[PDB]
């Protein structure tokens, strides 16, 4: 599912990310606009042979068991593939996991080149929250 950004805004709302760790909302769905552009579907492959999975892109080589990411962990304890649906529900637990692991948002690429610092409150201007 591709998301709209209230929409997902609300999602994440009611799922308790925002203020999580102190990051408001705006973070989060700027975090997600980059990663995955608000679609549950998108992976994208590394070139240590890990992937990463879903709205926040999450990684396969600590986090979710994907069968093909050799001598990986898989700390949310989750196949990686449900990570994908329409329910974010499983992205959201996982992702509280990898902000609370000591980098906060820093373990996202994106977050950092790309959200860090801006004025990430537009990122819910409009909606209805
Ligand atoms: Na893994």
């Amino acid at each position: 599912k591709v998301f709209g950004r209230c929409e997902l805004a609300a999602a994440m709302k009611r799922h308790g990310l925002d203020n999580y760790r102190g990051y408001s909302l705006g973070n989060w769905v700027c975090a997600a606009k980059f990663e995955s552009n608000f679609n549950t579907q998108a992976t994208n492959r590394n070139t240590d042979g890990s992937t990463d999975y879903g709205i926040l892109q999450i990684n396969s080589r600590w986090w979710c068991n994907d069968g093909r990411t050799p001598g990986s962990r898989n700390l949310c304890n989750i196949p990686c593939s449900a990570l994908l649906s329409s329910d974010i529900t499983a992205s959201v637990n996982c992702a509280k996991k990898i902000v609370s692991d000591g980098n906060g948002m820093n373990a996202w690429v994106a977050w950092r080149n790309r959200c860090k610092g801006t004025d990430v409150q537009a990122w819910i201007r409009g909606c209805r929250l």
